[PDB]
């Protein structure tokens, strides 16, 4: 049987909130079978929990935001990408504030935290969502598509014609496993223009955001002193975001995603569209010695 | 006088439908005086005819689509460009499906079929639509203009800033006083991005679309093994498109067209706007061919 | 005390109207204290006056247009930039038509005409509007912002990815405590594509527009035989426009403006937003 997985131990970490600029306290905890990933606001009394599911998504402006009433948690997608990447089905993510710390702008830190906590296989079948037919959404020139595929494959293309981007890799495809996620995707940082940072920092927004947690460009060049982690870092980050946003489905996906200039809003719209078309997907498990077409890291 | 023209004989051909990926059966037939170009769906019972006229254009998303009720024929513009280019006034176009076959992505195959069918002059004056005053339309950054001109002239400019287009010819003008439609325009293939083909195919659209019927590019380079036919092939295909779309006026044009990033939608809008402005045009004939534009 | 300033003498000029292609007559005249800059349609009877104030701006399609009822004056910003740059508080600008003549497409001619008129210091304190809190507006990808600053600074960035604009300065800052408006900004000409000119002409518009009053480009190159007045002429002209548009506040600014692809419409929207946000600004005079 292909089994569900959680964390072996509790692990804690801290970092700055992108929005607040204040220190946020993060705790990852084990969770029972069929819990999924659940965020909890432990600064609140009573504590408020928000399951990481598509139906709980609120705003999708800059990051993916989860909401329950007036209570929110944003900046969820990078951590969720790491949970998806390492095959973590069940976990609690406790936070002292309304956002997951941005860390270095990638999913790398979260991969390392999960690894440090250790993996624990659980006595319950892992559920997968298999794409059975094509589903797509578009918003202007932006497109996001699911097609059937025996495995998990994520493709993405951006299109920037600014000098800084002309001739750089702007398309990539990853045939997904834990191992191809950790080394080829997880450390890809988010990115934006310095003029966009300037604009947010004026009007006192994104107070924790800097070159320390993003690739920062201007019209002509990359401004980070140490350059890029990967030549394809820009497009790899979009793949990272897509993996994280798609994990709001609540289970590992068996299929193929293709994005063109897609963002959190379109990713979420694609999920909603899939979920509502019951003919386009099925829940599957792999029992009695059968195996899944996706490879995950051994505990 | 300058006489109306039809085909001398029937001619048949086949080609894959861009949309369906299925073989489509095409027949070009002679037609009486004042018929214009009429498309006929022979797969339907009863047969449904749609005159190739500006008023009959439904959608314009990827190609020019003629519509009558729930029946449509799209990808009409490349064939219409050849009819316009060779001066065919009257003809029936019978089709087994909701699209004209895409052939090689240009008007070249239709030039052969029309010329092989032969030209037949008819005992009636050929009517022309002469532009008397400027008319224009815009949509976002896109523009389309008619300007008075003693002849027929089509100018077009595109504006792509992707590396694959930076530096390539993206503007051209053809004055048909001196210049041949067949030699200078007809063989220019349509074009687009491989990422768009991928997407369309995933939607079961463009099931017949490939490098065999388009110039296919990515962000940085032309993907076709043997590259372009002409250096200016991109912008010349836009001129081909304009000539075909403008022939939905129903008559040869005496005037100048100028497009900037104009597509089938804006082209049709220009026609509808022109038609509504009754003082911006007139119909003319030439009892002495010597008085016509060269 | 820092005093208000008007013109010393009346000065006249003529030029082609950008829209009409007709000869337009202009007169600059002194004005009393607290008049501000006032445009006058002196071709009409009775004469119609439109104060150059943010509340009187109508259309912002290609230029800034002032309106009172059905009477308009457009293309005001280049002249206004000159008035602002030379510290002219009070003046009348009389016109024979609904547009300020375009001249050479820059503020240079207006600087020279104002300079020719001479300066007259007046017996009243000059009022400044000081920015005390950040104010911002946005429209699509365009942004305009005021930030507190001890002086006057204009920062601007454009973003064109056409070959003709690549490899040029597309961002500039001017701190007017160190930089001279007259030598570093005022001569920057307006600019646009020849295809845009051709389109306007076919609509019987911009009949007076040409290489004689603009930098004209195509997709790949500058078409003017003479090149550029400054390497950064394009962005400097946007700064020039910003200065003109901002002078519709009615007084000189103490603060910093930052624009990204901001045009006349967004510039005006920023002014109207600032005016309404009373806690973000104050009027100040200087006794010494
Ligand atoms: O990767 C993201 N979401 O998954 C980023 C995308 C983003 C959006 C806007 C930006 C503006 C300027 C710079 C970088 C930017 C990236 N969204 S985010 O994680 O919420 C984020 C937003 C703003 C930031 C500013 C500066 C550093 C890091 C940031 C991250
Ligand atoms: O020339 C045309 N109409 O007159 C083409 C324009 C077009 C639009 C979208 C494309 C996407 C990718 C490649 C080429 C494309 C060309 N419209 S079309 O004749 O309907 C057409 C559409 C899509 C195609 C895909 C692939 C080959 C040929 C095509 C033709
Ligand atoms: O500087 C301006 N306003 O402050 C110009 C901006 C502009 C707009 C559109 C253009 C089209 C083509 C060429 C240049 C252009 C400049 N607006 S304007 O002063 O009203 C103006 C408009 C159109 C013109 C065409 C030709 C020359 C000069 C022009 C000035
Ligand atoms: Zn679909
Ligand atoms: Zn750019
Ligand atoms: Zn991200
Ligand atoms: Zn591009
Ligand atoms: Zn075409
Ligand atoms: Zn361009
Ligand atoms: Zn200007």
């Amino acid at each position: 049987m292909i089994k569900q997985r959680t964390l072996k131990n509790i692990i804690r970490a801290t970092g700055v909130g992108l929005h607040s600029g204040e220190k946020v306290y993060l705790t990852l905890k084990p969770a029972p079978v069929d819990t999924g990933i659940v965020f909890s606001r432990t600064d609140l009394d009573p504590v408020v929990e928000i399951p990481a599911r598509a139906e709980n998504v609120g705003e999708t402006t800059m990051s993916t935001t989860l909401v329950k009433g007036d209570v929110k948690v944003d900046t969820v997608e990078h951590l969720l990408s790491a949970m998806a990447g390492l095959g973590i089905d069940n976990a609690y993510v406790e936070l002292s504030a309304s956002e997951v710390p941005i860390m270095d702008g990638s999913a790398g830190p979260f991969v390392f935290l999960i690894q440090s906590a250790g993996l624990q296989e659980q006595e319950a079948a892992k559920k997968f969502i298999r794409i059975k037919r094509e589903v797509s959404v578009e918003e202007g020139d932006k497109r996001a598509v699911f097609v059937p595929f025996d495995g998990f494959k994520v493709s993405f293309e951006i299109d920037f014609d600014h000098p800084v981007f002309r001739g750089r890799t702007q398309q990539a495809s990853v045939d997904f496993s834990s191992t191809s996620f950790v080394k080829e995707v997880s450390r890809a940082r988010t990115f934006g223009f310095m003029r966009d940072i300037e604009y947010l920092r004026s009007q006192n927004l994104a107070l924790g955001g800097s070159v320390e947690n993003a690739i920062v460009v201007d019209e002509n060049r990359v401004l980070n002193e140490d350059g890029l982690r990967y030549e394809d870092e820009f497009v790899k980050h979009k793949i990272l975001d897509a993996i994280g946003d798609l994990y709001l489905l609540g289970n590992s996906l068996i299929g193929e995603f293709r994005g063109f200039k897609s963002g959190h809003a379109l990713n979420n719209q694609l999920l909603r569209t899939l979920i509502a078309d019951k003919d386009a997907w099925e829940v599957v498990t792999f029992e009695d010695a059968r195996t899944a077409p996706i490879s995950y890291m051994r505990p």
